[PDB]
């Protein structure tokens, strides 16, 4: 059985996980784990109450691991312990993968040293200070990493793992068998679509979030850089 | 304060439901409920654990209610009190929505008879004898009624009331502070657009449901000619 796991934190963006989850969940043969310190309740940033499955010490090896981003992040990349884990899994996982700012993480735990990589726009100027190749485009693969934009990335990605995982066909029927056909009604998922005034808005909301995110960014540089 | 309901049952197709919850809870001066007969834990058909927050009899009055799909649609269609607490909802709320096999739910409340709606593509035939007008678009308005189909058929018609219920700068900053863009790696979210092998497969593979959800429609059916 392929082994998938997601990280899930406190203050998670759960849409970030529950996208891929229940895509990934649809495939035979696959086990998926929701990963965190022990089982038992974890808070999304929306107050969407999620479970864990499994503690740090007792997953398995996994073929897929995947790091969900959100509010939370800021705290998982000064979290050792959690840090340690991901660099354990991603020695042998035939998929690294994240969402979001989940990259931010990956970055923290040295995993985009000298690797294109991309995160969400309002906070991709992070990326290079981390080691990165920063890359402004959805969906950007080095090797075994795959990195990607939006809070719906990992549904789209997990088509594809499905297609590599097991073939063009069953990637098919799962997206069939879920109806999957997206049309969003506005054109503004873009800082280069939106118009110019939501544009402002959105960065002036994100302000004091970036702020706080540079500070932990050097820090964890610095740990790198030891 | 904005009041949004979400019916949270065993066996619910998750992203059905937590879509839509992660972009309305994105709002200002919003507030969501997940609602089922009493608070505490419910499991989604992919085994993740969710958690209900109110009763059916402490729910406030919503402004908006969704009925999520998923395998346990079959035993919804036949539960009285939670067919009841629906209609209740559904005289004073301004929309009236539902995602997938969701609407299977509206029609065995009796609150499609004489509507347009649709449903997820393997099961279109059981809208008219609920009463429904079936339509094959992926979005149908009716009214304050709003079925859509897809996995995520609750996180675009979520922009749409975003837009309703704010402005559509409102609907568009949340677009882009969620960096939404999908884009699927394939085409087959529809059975006019995947390969015929692929339908095939999808179809066999709902056979018996389609069966055991034929004789609840007969019976749900009987009960509103009463
Ligand atoms: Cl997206
Ligand atoms: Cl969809």
């Amino acid at each position: 059985a392929v082994q998938i796991g997601f990280l899930l934190f406190p203050e998670v963006q759960q849409l970030d996980l529950t996208g891929p989850h229940d895509v990934l969940a649809s495939l035979p043969d696959v086990q998926v784990h929701l990963i965190w310190k022990e089982p038992g309740p974890v808070v999304a940033s929306s107050g969407l109450v999620l479970q864990a499955t499994t503690s740090f010490a007792d997953c398995p090896p996994l073929d897929v691991i995947c790091i969900p981003g959100g509010t939370g992040v800021g705290a998982l990349m000064e979290d050792p312990q959690a840090l340690a884990f991901i660099r354990q899994q991603a020695a042998r996982a035939r998929y690294v993968t994240s969402v979001c700012t989940g990259s931010l993480v990956l970055g923290a735990a040295g995993l985009l040293q000298g690797k294109r990589a991309t995160t969400h726009w309002a906070y991709h100027e992070l990326l290079a200070p981390l080691g990165a190749i920063p890359v402004h485009e959805r969906v950007v693969r080095d090797g075994n990493l795959l990195t990607g934009t939006g809070i719906t990335a990992g549904i789209d990605f997990a088509l594809t793992l499905a297609a590599e995982l097991f073939d063009a066909a069953t990637a098919q029927r799962v997206q069939l068998q879920l109806e999957y056909a997206p049309a969003p009604p506005f054109n503004a998922g873009s800082p280069d679509t939106a118009p110019a005034s939501v544009v402002q808005q959105a960065r002036q909301r994100a302000a004091d979030s970036l702020h706080k995110r540079r500070e932990i960014t050097l820090r964890a540089a610095a740990r790198l850089a030891a």
